[PDB]
């Protein structure tokens, strides 16, 4: 759930996830549309995508455990879905610390009509 | 599309494309610039290359529909953009599995810094 990803997000960025990656470009956020914006923003598409795999899985409310061991997040062992939740969040918050290279504020609050079209995965 | 690339990963070599090879190396992964990590890296530059080579379609985007005979993957009969993208994406996903006895976790989740220079297809 977004307490753990929440979490991860503020340990790997230094940024509340609400609102840094909650309105940014086309995928930070709810509703899933267009082409990815920047380096960011295909993090989150990825994210989606991560999800998009597990149907069975409820990752809005589904919490999970994880630990840091020797620096690094560890997904620790639990049910499948928990696992590959955690797996999916741990990428992307990784994803988003090693890209705040290109961060860019201009994205935020960004207008739904700047993302359209479908892209399947 | 990705949709379809995803699922012949995970047919081929059992992971989930997204996270497994999603991040993986110089090449798996959004764009691709440097020396290849290995061979699964290695699989991946030349599914771009692939690509790369096919101007007139949209690789990442566009659907198409492929089908299990005798245990291995045949591309359908489809526009001549779809059988192309397909066969792209058949040969990556067979590599992937030909090279699971390399694939190393160390490569996940590589940033893309430690990837520079032109390595021309
Ligand atoms: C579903 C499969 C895993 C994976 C992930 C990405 C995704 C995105 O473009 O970053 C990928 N992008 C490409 C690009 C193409 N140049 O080969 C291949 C590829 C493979």
């Amino acid at each position: 759930s977004l307490l753990e990803f929440g979490k991860m997000i503020l340990e790997e960025t230094g940024k509340l996830a609400i609102p840094s990656y909650s309105s940014y470009g086309c995928y930070c956020g709810w509703g899933g549309k267009g082409t990815p914006k920047d380096a960011t923003d295909r993090c989150c598409f990825v994210h989606d995508c991560c999800y998009g795999n597990l149907p069975d899985c409820n990752p809005k409310s589904d919490r999970y455990k994880y630990k840091r061991v020797n620096g690094a997040i560890v997904c620790e062992k639990g049910t499948s879905c928990e696992n590959r939740i955690c797996e999916c969040d741990k990428a992307a918050a990784i994803c988003f610390r090693q890209n705040l290279n290109t961060y860019s504020k201009k994205y935020m609050l960004y207008p739904d009509f700047l993302c359209k079209g479908e892209l399947k995965c």
